[PDB]
């Protein structure tokens, strides 16, 4: 949107937040096959409702990503048009499954969900006040990224706590 | 309903039932808060599963509260105006959290729902044969609470086996 | 969310964020059942109108309760867990029906209304800027305080226009 | 249901019963027109709500009309054939509308109610333990006579107070 | 609707319509409950299909009351207040089931149908290019009637087809 | 629609018919803003209910609007580009609330309506026989004109009976 | 639930209550593949008819077997366990299709209401006033058994005045 | 329907009604085809929007064959029983597929809706005050008709006016 | 698809696939509109069941029409363009309807079922393990067909049954 | 189907076809029945995840069970007319369970799994490119078997990967 | 509401706040009717796509005035009562049709966008931290603004891009 | 389901399925994401049409994806783990928007559709007779990206034709 983006350079440095956007972009796919395919192989305590979490998480992602792809676009901006530049641009380095129970995944996710929710706490930090539509889109996603980041936390401290009390 | 209560006031003691309804009200509020409290707080063994029975028996003693306040207004009566009042009114004692633990808040469930059941049976009783309209809503809310109780001792029941079985 | 309560201890007091919320929460349960016992007893003029929008509003702030409780657990808190310290927590005093006629009853819910939106600008100040999320949630539920005190007095008003109308 | 009706013959008096259920099928036809119309015709005080709770008690009505004819057929019986006899068998009289006024349509419907509780009582009472499907049906009927003999009395105890309230 | 009623006074006699509509809505209240006492007592040939056809006639014929009755209100006119002034205000009389057999009462239904499309070509010749609304009210009620007829005439056809066959 | 056209002309004059369509046209827009700007702005007796009517209202116009719009493009016409024109080309002149009372706002909408009446049976009479389509579309809008008439006036009806009834 | 059988222990013999429930249960899953089947071998006047009936009550007994197990795990007991067992336990002996008619497999399944007819009025008459609960299942089920009985009832009806007819 | 039949014969000639019904219906079907099997093979400018309406308007042809053919049936005629008569009985002659670009396709199809838009005019006239019923379903498919050749003509004006603009 | 077909003509003669899918075209047409007549005329025993039967065939094999049509451009050919060239290409030969009893229609449209049920059998065995796609298709209407067969079949018998049972 | 029937014949052997049809048909049932009572008694860990699958699994064997009655049908063959039979019949024995825990439910109902998974292999493999509409029968099925089995063995694999997590 | 605006009034200037939404308001019905008319006379490439676009874009910014005149209300502000005022308190000129093609009126509805996004980028500024809820509505309503201004960018691109590529 | 897995092992390599499995499941990402972007940046001719189904097609992938890793667990085989392999494992390499124009967009996903089709004719063909669950799977997603391939070369075929039309 040419008009909106003139309007926009005035207020902040809109490149710079685009690079923000892909780099967020490149992590929301990231974020989404993690999940996607934790979903898939894990196992263990509490399995059927880690794996169902997993499975509407990579959905919200996958979301996510549509949410910050269209924004890019309205920006004037490219998004990132190849999978492999992904992991150049991400922050939040991809965490391959290795252990599939479901204490190692739910640690690894969490630990994905907090360099999400690093990453739109500084675009809504960017964006405040200046580009109003994007810093909304950024604390939609950072509420999400903290629910997630609850759901994952309450099943590790279930399983934590089943374990004492099994003793 | 006026003229329904002329018609009732022949067969039983109307104000001794609108008595026992505000009880019952005071009683669904109370059991409905814990439920709802619980159900935010609870952790543990299949807490998933007892956190979702907890928000939907929080839904089902609400509307437990509606038939039984719109029946005392049928009957002529004034529900309980003020919440200070529940704890008067109620027999079943409101049982607070202490233990976040899913065995913990189960049990308090389970107490609530035999006083509820008893609370029930004896409005049946009052108004068997008599009054049939409200022996009707009494009977259907005993059903629910006797389901109640079943779901919640399930739980318990595959818990404690459980224990056993990684024993 | 511990990691995510850890980021936002560095930008504002979240113990005292979660004593706040704990105070709404026990005035949305209040502002609910008054609603709600409202609904069952109002009489009078408008009484239908005033009747639903008594139940509806009794439904938004139960929605509310849960908005905030929720937000309250994922600041690692606990919410109230006991409606005996509902009374000592709130601000907002429960108002009890005395008087059943509509006039009556909407004055004491218009009450409650203002002294609501009154806690949700102090959330949505207190948070600007430094949590994003509890902002917004106490922005939402303001907007929908707001909303129902103007439906509360458009009531009031109309009612007050009818009687003068009847005279004549 | 030949086989469900000899066994019920052991246990009360069916014909009777059957009777019974067509002069309730009666009234409920008399008492679906009476609200039908009133509904057309209902002008004044609440009129757009007394108006819709005529429609709606209408239906309803109209709804009791068939769960008795149904179970007439079920007991072996003959549903009254002739609009012309309901008249005769109804106990409650087709109250026609005169005054058109809301208070007036509300009085003369609550009569009609207090009526059809009386009848749906006392087929409660004559079944009660005997024919538990047919005494089911008459518990039900007469539940939502109670709720609209309330409906009905709250718009006139709104109006009366409305009254007063507006002679200050 | 006064002013919509002042400028059709100028175009037909709306007094007379009105009486048409109100023998029009009598005889709709009386096909209606001959409907639905048929359907609770045909049998034979055919009569789980001619029993549905009479139920959904009879929601068709009540539905053909309101239309005119709410018409009639709009002419300033008052509906027929009272059932037992139905009967007078008919020309369809009311067809009392005596035999239960399906033929007979198709036979029976049938006639009112007859009556009830004169009535509606009635009204529509008597409204056609002057008061716009009602004749197309009167045509709307007219073609299901027609359909009705047909719907009822197939089936004396198919069961004396039968007859026929079954020799 | 040429060739529709094409065989229309031999029937009417088309050219008056748009004409006619976009005075309707532009008749709509202000009746429906009338009702729109009208329920923002009611008070008084029965507010809900009026206030409630008058947003249906305003749909209803709005759909209105679009039937006449298609039909004057399919007619090989032009519909009004610029609301500065309605003023001009509607007969019904707009009627801007002064007094925000409910009888006072009925009564204007009662006269937006009455013209609304005259407009599609002159549309109506204009194309019965001849334009099949368009008599349609108009006698389908007038009947809904009728409707919202009887509707305003109902409640006209109400308040006034109600007034009197309150003085005893 | 434990404290809901410890109330009605005192009211009623609940161990012989269990044992009525699972003879009906039996009976239940016999009268359901009975209809289940005979919809599927059906031949004859009234065919599609009489086929969808048996199709829609065999899902109706689908539903009152779930209504009666449920209720005998809230009574503490265990429903059979073997459909072996079904046949010692029922009182109504399942009606084995050999004629496939319609005539035939209505007769068949109309005995089989009647004897359906009879268990829900036993178990309402043993539970009435006691266990209001396990009551109003009974009577739920027995007012459908009477509906299954007078749909039966009706087809035979109908084809035995068919046949009449064509004479 | 006889006695609805009997009533119009008084009013026209209900044979010519039929023949003219049953040419419609012959057409009706031609359309229906032309315009299904032209949203096949359809190619070019704005082939997705033209596809579609094809489709679309395939549909609708099919649904105005349905409406004429049962009010044939209740006028006591028989419709066309056998395709073979359709081109026969057809005024517009089936306009078969050469060239496959929109254009060509689109002249074909708004030329049968011309014809189509005079068919419906003329039984229309035929019927008008006479038969309201068969009126109405003529004025209704006339609409229909002329709403087709309106959608048709815009894709017509719409890649004239891109060929303009792009010289 | 181009580069499909490619593939495919390695395989098998996708030529004669073609020609084989547009004399199934065209008998689908035709089996189309004689049941969609057929349901308009017919008259007698189970006539609401078979006419809906008929109405519910109509609307399958114009189903299976599109089905062929589609795969059909998918193979780079020319559906049949002019319904003049059904007859031409169907092997299934349009069975007018001349007697419009029940059992007639019935043995009409049995008779165009079995030469259905033919031709996607040879389909079938035409592309199996050749062109999966293809193949699929034919079973798919292959396995409707058989189930369209086994429908009408069923009225035969019962209408056959009820004769002798009248007897 | 007769005609259906006349053309398979000369590919296969029908009715040994209909044979194994009947102990499938035997097999579903049973196995429906195991899983409804599974689900009433089961206990333990993870149980109400694998109280909902059993109860899924349920519903699905049922759906089974009419895909395969009805084909049975279709071939000119009567499906088992009485439960007593299902035992003789079926190859897959009914496994009733003795312990409540959900380890051992698990276990008993994966070997009836591996049981309907053969049978669906053997029929699929008797009717593959012979009887195309039974083999695709038999091949849903055992995609749905397969699934089944998969989802069984996944609580077994959770459980005992908790019972070591725990040590 | 008079206590929010209470309130509202020591934080920022609600009376020039007001003004600015009635201003704005006025915008939103001219902004609609240009889309209205807009989408009906829209002519050449891309038609059905833009037409659609301003049909949607119409009903949006409809929504948006009632968002606007809510909250005046909400704010004891009055909404411009007579559209002719909508000229004067308009800082977005009326832009007429006169040119009907699509670049044309792209062109033109894209400055109203232009527009549209000051308008609410200046009542954002002027209540952001201030007016919490009139800051939400204009941010809400100018991510839809900035959407609209992309939507039809998007067309004057591809169609800028048609034209080249066609050369 | 290893029990399911130990049969087929019997009839083909499993171990060779699974990794074809595997390399399908990485060429179905690389296409979602293809078609994703590529919906995120075409312009030009059709665009909106173009765009409309690079969305349709970006979801059919993501499917595809689903019932290829689901089929991979239920071979006991575990599912590409890592984003970073798809590279190695994909025959299909990922064809990078370079060019945003439709044509060129259009060109590069046909040629991934043609992949795609070869991928699942091959694994078609291994599992053909012998994993029949594996060979449905293959032929299902073989049937959309045929129609994929269609609906793109349409377009093509389009602009082609289009280009031409207006010269
Ligand atoms: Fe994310
Ligand atoms: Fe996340
Ligand atoms: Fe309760
Ligand atoms: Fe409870
Ligand atoms: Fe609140
Ligand atoms: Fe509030
Ligand atoms: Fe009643
Ligand atoms: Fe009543
Ligand atoms: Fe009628
Ligand atoms: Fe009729
Ligand atoms: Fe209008
Ligand atoms: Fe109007
Ligand atoms: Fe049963
Ligand atoms: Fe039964
Ligand atoms: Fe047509
Ligand atoms: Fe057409
Ligand atoms: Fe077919
Ligand atoms: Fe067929
Ligand atoms: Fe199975
Ligand atoms: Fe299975
Ligand atoms: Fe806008
Ligand atoms: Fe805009
Ligand atoms: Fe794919
Ligand atoms: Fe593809
Ligand atoms: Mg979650
Ligand atoms: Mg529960
Ligand atoms: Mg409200
Ligand atoms: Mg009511
Ligand atoms: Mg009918
Ligand atoms: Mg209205
Ligand atoms: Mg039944
Ligand atoms: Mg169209
Ligand atoms: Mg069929
Ligand atoms: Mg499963
Ligand atoms: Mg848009
Ligand atoms: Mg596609």
């Amino acid at each position: 949107a040419k008009e909106s983006v003139k309007i926009l350079q005035g207020k902040l440095d809109v490149k710079s937040l685009i690079d923000q956007l892909n780099a967020a972009l490149s992590e929301e796919w990231l974020a989404y096959y993690q999940y996607w395919v934790g979903a898939l192989v894990v196992e263990g305590a509490m399995r059927a409702d880690v794996q169902g979490e997993f499975e509407e998480h990579a959905e919200e992602e996958r979301h996510h990503a549509q949410l910050i792809a269209d924004r890019i676009i309205e920006l004037e901006g490219v998004p990132v048009l190849d999978p492999k530049k992904w992991f150049e641009l991400a922050r939040c380095k991809y965490d391959s499954p290795t252990a599939f129970d479901s204490v190692s995944l739910l640690n690894q996710n969490v630990s994905s969900e907090r360099c999400a929710i690093l990453r739109y706490q500084e675009i809504a930090n960017f964006t405040n006040g200046k580009d109003y539509t994007t810093c909304d889109i950024a604390k939609h996603i950072l509420a999400e990224e903290e629910e997630h980041e609850q759901d994952l936390q309450d099943y590790l401290t279930d399983i934590a706590r089943m374990k004492e009390s099994f003793l």
